[PDB]
């Protein structure tokens, strides 16, 4: 019988740890690239990289907030290496998606209302945001098993290089604020932290590693092709838009609250200050093509098939109330089907404050659903739009948001929306797999416990570390050495402007590689 | 609620002690403001019919 | 006895139903005969400081 009450504790290696912490040296297409240099002899191994950012003071007029998670998204490139070459290095896409289901991690980030809020200058010299420190966590190959796990540095000199991106990727403004000036005086300003353990008599022997590899389609293409596959662990699909013909202009953005509700509310919010108007006398200061008409005394108004109930209360007796019948159109041919936007809406409940000369909005009934609230404003006045369009008046038209955020998913920013309808693997000539509903995506996310998973082939079920990790292996002389993907894109209505955003595919393989220790680190292909 | 004509009784509405809101012309019915109640999840997990 | 206004009542008269008997006008005071009641040993054996 096995003792379950009693165990002989192992004396185990003697070492020490210590928190170490590095200044970098920043160099310079104008991409920021910081590199540091790690040379002690007393430190053995390493692992746990946290990179620690200044953010600096912002000063003037305009809105002006920070992306969630601006650590994290800040990060391009991360590349590990010693004099022998490259040992790791990941993408930024690669390292949010890693990092995604850790809230610790997110959360020391950069994740608050000081940050993420949109905030308002109204004096020259009034400060916006005050100086703050963040951190990002860079989740490594090297901490699955803790100390089992750690990168043995055998007596080289290790060198981290951060890239980063450019500022206006995690930066969200309007237009008043003045981006160049801010632009000319940021700088980043980085240092890289660790764990180092000093280890007397080590015993090191070689471990497996695994470097994802990023291969991006052509624009609006279906297919995709990764060349040179010879031990890989999983296979990954997934969709990201492309903004590159347009002025990356958005509506609106929530800031700090992340539920779908408060996307919708956002934007309801924004387009009910212009959709009901109280005047004296037909509403000034819109373009010619708008057709506002005034609601009757019973209160309710017939748009074509759609049916709009108007009650707003305490309305004054010399002033009517009006209503926007079509805010945003969108149509390819003159007589045809028509998305408008004043028909999603059926009930419409508030009440007037003579204090503000505004509405106080009550209940809402509407059906808007994410696509709504990620149209580009691009899209609307574009030259197949054979609709003026945009009747909105140039206050509210100075209220956009410029967004440059590059990890956005899908069609719409909760990556909801499933626009795959099919997806077809190939291994040689051969199908893999195929399948029609997301079953792949469910088992990522039973399997990972996250809740932003993507369509995954996984072939590794065996515990890490103490295992070598199972592979699907090629056959060159069969000629089974890549893996095409080859999707059906779901169709959408010619009249929903969204048929006309651009897709990419991206397609993700994390190859297997071996980590060798004979003098020095070095790393090998598996073939 | 009750067994016999003059012994306790449960009421629903006795489980009120302040009701305030503002009432609306054009919709012709009362919009509730802040309640203070004592109502526990029993009451609402009774079924119609008792 | 009761301990709130409204509520449940312990009342020790209404544990009679029937009452009957004679008056007697020798000695100025009721003789009473037969009684139906539902008196327990416990209402005679409360004291009466409660």
């Amino acid at each position: 019988r096995s003792n379950v009450f009693a165990v002989d504790s192992q004396i185990p290696t003697l070492y020490m740890p210590q928190y170490i912490s590095l200044s970098g040296v920043m160099t310079n297409d104008n991409q920021a690239i910081a590199s540091f240099e790690i040379r002690d002899q007393y430190i053995t191994a390493l692992n746990h990289l946290v990179l620690s950012l200044e953010l600096p003071e912002v000063k003037g007029m305009g809105r002006f907030g920070y992306v969630p998670y601006v650590g994290y998204k800040c990060i391009n490139h991360v590349s590990i290496s010693s004099c022998n070459g490259v040992i790791w290095e990941i993408e930024g896409e690669e390292l949010y998606n890693n990092c995604i289901n850790n809230t610790i991690a997110l959360k020391h980030s950069g994740y608050s209302s000081e940050l993420n809020d949109i905030s308002i200058g109204l004096t020259p010299n009034d400060t916006i945001k005050e100086p703050s420190t963040v951190y990002v966590y860079i989740k490594t190959p090297f901490d699955v098993e803790d100390t089992f796990s750690s990168l043995k540095l055998s007596d080289s000199k290790i060198t981290v290089t951060v890239t980063f991106n450019p500022v206006s990727d995690i930066v969200i403004r309007d237009s008043s604020f003045d981006f160049e000036t801010f632009n000319k005086e940021f700088v980043y300003v980085p240092e890289l932290s660790f764990i180092g353990y000093m280890v007397k008599n080590v015993q090191i022997k070689p471990s497996f590693i695994e470097k994802p590899r990023r291969v991006i389609g052509q624009i609006n293409q279906p297919t995709a092709t990764v060349t040179e596959v010879h031990a890989a662990t999983s296979l990954s699909v997934y969709t990201k838009p492309y903004y590159g013909n347009t002025d990356n202009k958005f509506i609106s953005y929530p800031g700090y609250s992340q539920d779908e509700k408060d996307y919708i509310d956002a934007y309801v919010s924004r387009l009910l200050d212009d959709l009901v108007i109280v005047s004296d006398g037909p509403p000034t200061g819109y373009p010619e093509s708008a057709e506002i008409v005034e609601v009757p005394e019973d209160g309710i108004v017939s748009i074509q098939d759609a049916d709009v109930y108007v009650k707003i209360d305490n309305v004054p007796d010399n002033m009517s109330v009006y209503l926007h019948t079509n805010l945003l159109m969108f149509g390819t041919r003159k007589n045809s089907f028509i998305y408008n936007i004043s028909k999603k809406f059926s009930a419409i409940t508030g009440t007037y404050s003579d204090a503000t000369k505004r509405t106080i909005f009550a209940h809402i009934s509407h059906s808007i659903n994410i696509i709504d609230t990620s149209i580009p404003v691009s899209l609307w006045t574009s030259q197949r739009n054979v609709y003026n369009g945009d009747n909105r008046s140039a206050e509210s038209k100075a209220k956009d948001l410029f967004i440059n955020d590059p990890f956005i998913k899908g069609i719409d920013f909760k990556n909801k929306t499933d626009i795959i309808s099919r997806l077809e693997v190939r291994f040689g000539n051969d199908v893999l797999y195929s399948e029609n509903g997301p079953i792949s995506r469910i088992y990522n996310e039973l399997l990972t416990k996250s809740n932003n998973g993507t369509r995954t082939l996984t072939f590794n079920f065996t515990p890490k570390i103490f295992f070598r990790p199972t592979t699907i292996t090629a056959n060159v002389s069969r000629g089974k050495d890549k893996l095409s993907v080859r999707v059906v894109y779901s169709t959408m209505d010619v009249n929903h402007p969204i048929y006309y955003v651009q897709k990419q595919l991206v397609v993700v393989c994390n190859d297997l590689y071996k980590v060798s220790y004979d003098q020095g680190v070095s790393i090998t292909k598996i073939m």
